[PDB]
């Protein structure tokens, strides 16, 4: 490009960070009316800017120089600062730039080269994964009880698979498609066939027996759950012979059931617009690893992604961003129009392909803050000309809060809810529910009017008051309410309304002792979004620490609470989170969730006293082959 833009880190001290901005016109004409635009993920501070007029929207950053003319081979300099320690990623730096700007009278536009940022204080250390042997049968999650014999059973296609009750159903046709999929090997169906499911009505919801005989296979479980698990297991443990059209299996006694009930992922669907035939894989990639529930996180301020048939322009506006759209763009994708939605026929479909696998879809909608794509979909509901309260939000927005005191809002809502409920027979819908930012509403004369006809004194107690309606809503559409970690403070929700916990796991359980249900999903251990090791080249966050393999396997939890304790009758279980802030492309959330995910399943099904880094790296080592035959990008652990 004839455009280029160098960032430089210029001071690093307590809590700021300087940097010089140099523009480059390397065009053989002048620039005029030109402006700079960019993505930048941190909040650079007002005050900083030396030369030239900044606004900030999000990650969407604006520059207009002082000077109207930029002329041949010459250089613009710009400084700025944000209050942050040092940088330690590539990715810290400007992920895309454009200039704006007029040739005899007609505006124009080009991409800018942005030069890898200039960094002053990298890591010096790394994460290093010790050489591991190879684990004879790669199981992941570890079986909590498994016997190892010294014979095996080798079978072609025409062994056959038999079915003695209707809750192996939907096992029996997962291990098959899968089989195919992966393999090639394709079983049938025999009333006289080798391979067996059994029903056993005494083993517990998700518990499973497996016994490889050495001319024979028996899966017993009580649960259709326990059939799916089981056959996890089994793709995992059979080894392919490619000299025959043969599958082997180690002769072994399997009893296991799973630690937690709840053992789930979330997945970022609003700040990136992944394919419905990418949640799909990554649902099913889900079920290998024994997880049962997908949180599918569909609307934020960056984006809302799933189709509303009442309120059509939710996806015709608010799924889409861009220069000439309504929404501003994020992130990436700076001079396109980026996005999409779920139409509610493809949910369905999702829905149907996800309990064929064992998977219950929980879908999330986020109020009444991270609701800009909402209220940009539809002003004249949500938003009230007359408010002039002044407000920023975490992710620097002074507009993405619905109000509750407009009645549209309710509309809104309602309708959304009605929606919802209907289309996700999942008896759970998550309503965001995260603190708004302090002193919202305040200057709102018809949230002012409001206080005054419930009697509140504080303004921060009007989000209970919507919250309250949004869960008395759900419970009328027969679903129980969850909310993320701050619901819990003060009044806003019921003791019915489901935490999920991030802060910590000491937080959780204070949250679980007032009578909560809780979720344990803590940042500091389960957001695959963060960085895999210390390289400045890695890709991810690291607001809350970089994440390597072995911090994400030393996550124990609930370690020191002993076993019959009366407040683990509260906690649900663990959920990972993929936040894609930085995640575009199907190649890099690969990246990001694997090999990280099979520590987090570990966690959630494998006791304590059978869980060893050494015994797990050798599982994770053995199981790499059978990622690659299905084309997962994971991240090396050994390179």
């Amino acid at each position: 490009s004839e455009y280029r833009v160098d960032l430089v880190v210029l001071s690093e001290q307590k809590q700021n960070c300087r940097f010089g901005l140099t523009f480059h016109n390397l065009s053989d004409q002048d620039l005029n009316s030109w402006g700079l635009t960019f993505a930048f993920d941190r909040y650079i501070l007002p005050d900083s800017v030396s030369n030239g007029q900044l606004t900030q929207i999000g990650s969407f950053c604006t520059l207009k120089p002082e000077g109207i003319v930029l002329a041949a081979n010459h250089h613009y300099y710009c400084e700025f600062s944000i209050g942050s320690n040092p940088f330690r990623y590539y990715s810290d730096g400007f992920n895309e730039a454009m200039i704006d700007f007029v040739v005899d009278g007609q505006p124009q536009r080009a991409q800018v080269d942005v030069t890898p940022i200039v960094l002053a204080s990298p890591y010096r250390e790394r994460s290093d994964i010790p050489a591991s042997l190879t684990h004879a049968q790669p199981l992941l999650p570890k079986p909590n009880h498994i016997e190892v014999s010294d014979h095996s059973f080798t079978f072609d296609e025409q062994a056959g698979v038999a079915i003695y009750t209707d809750l192996a159903n939907s096992a029996k046709a997962w291990l098959l498609e899968e089989l195919q999929r992966i393999h090639q090997f394709t079983l049938s169906s025999s009333n006289s066939g080798k391979i067996i499911f059994k029903s056993n009505p005494t083993l517990d919801e998700g518990a499973y027996k497996l016994k490889v005989s050495e001319e024979s296979i028996k899966i017993e479980a009580g649960s259709s759950s326990g059939f799916t698990h089981a056959c996890a297991t089994l793709l995992q443990l059979l080894k392919r012979d490619e000299a025959t059209k043969t599958m082997e299996a180690v002769c072994c006694s399997i009893i296991d059931s799973p630690r937690f009930r709840y053992r789930g992922m979330m997945l970022d669907c609003a700040r990136h617009f992944h394919s419905v035939e990418q949640v799909k894989r990554l649902i099913n990639l889900l079920a290998h690893y024994k997880l049962n529930t997908f949180h599918w996180h569909l609307t934020d301020d960056e984006g809302w992604r799933v189709e509303i048939k009442s309120l059509p322009q939710l996806t015709e506006i608010g799924a889409w961003r861009g220069i000439d759209e309504t929404i501003e763009p994020q992130y990436t994708h700076l001079s396109q129009r980026y996005g999409g939605f779920y139409t509610q026929e493809e949910i369905r479909d999702v829905i149907a392909f996800a309990e064929q696998r064992g998977i219950t879809i929980i879908p999330e909608i986020d109020v009444p803050g991270h609701c800009r794509a909402a209220i940009k979909s539809l002003p004249h509901l949500l938003i009230e000309a007359e408010d002039t309260t002044e407000y920023r939000s975490i992710q620097h927005y002074n507009d993405n809060v619905i109000n509750p005191a407009l009645p549209g809002s309710y509309e809104f809502i309602d309708k959304v809810l009605e929606e919802i409920a209907a289309l996700f027979p999942a008896p759970y819908v998550h309503i965001g529910a995260d603190e708004v930012p302090n002193g919202v509403w305040s200057k709102s004369p018809a949230c002012q009017a409001l206080m005054e006809q419930l009697g509140y004194t504080d303004y921060k107690e009007l989000q209970g008051h919507f919250l309250r309606h949004a869960e008395d809503k759900l419970r009328k559409l027969g679903k129980r309410m969850l909310g993320w970690e701050e619901a819990q403070h003060g009044n806003k929700v019921s003791k019915d309304t489901v935490i999920y916990s991030w802060l910590s796991e000491e937080a959780a359980l204070n949250c679980a002792r007032q009578g909560f249900d809780v979720v344990l999903q803590p940042a500091q251990t389960t957001y695959l979004d963060m960085t895999q090791d210390y390289a400045p080249e890695e890709p991810g966050v690291d607001w809350a620490n970089p994440l390597p393999l072995e911090k994400a396997y030393n996550y124990e939890p609930l370690a020191e609470v002993p076993a019959d304790d009366p407040i683990r009758k509260r906690i649900w279980g663990i959920q990972t989170a993929l936040w894609c802030e930085i995640i575009n492309n199907p190649s890099r959330m690969d990246y990001m969730i694997f090999p990280r995910l099979t520590a987090m399943a570990e966690a959630c099904w494998t006791e304590k006293q059978h869980r060893d880094w050494t015994d797990y790296l050798s599982r994770l080592k053995g199981h790499l082959p059978l990622l690659d035959l299905q084309g997962v990008n994971y991240r090396k652990p050994w390179k």
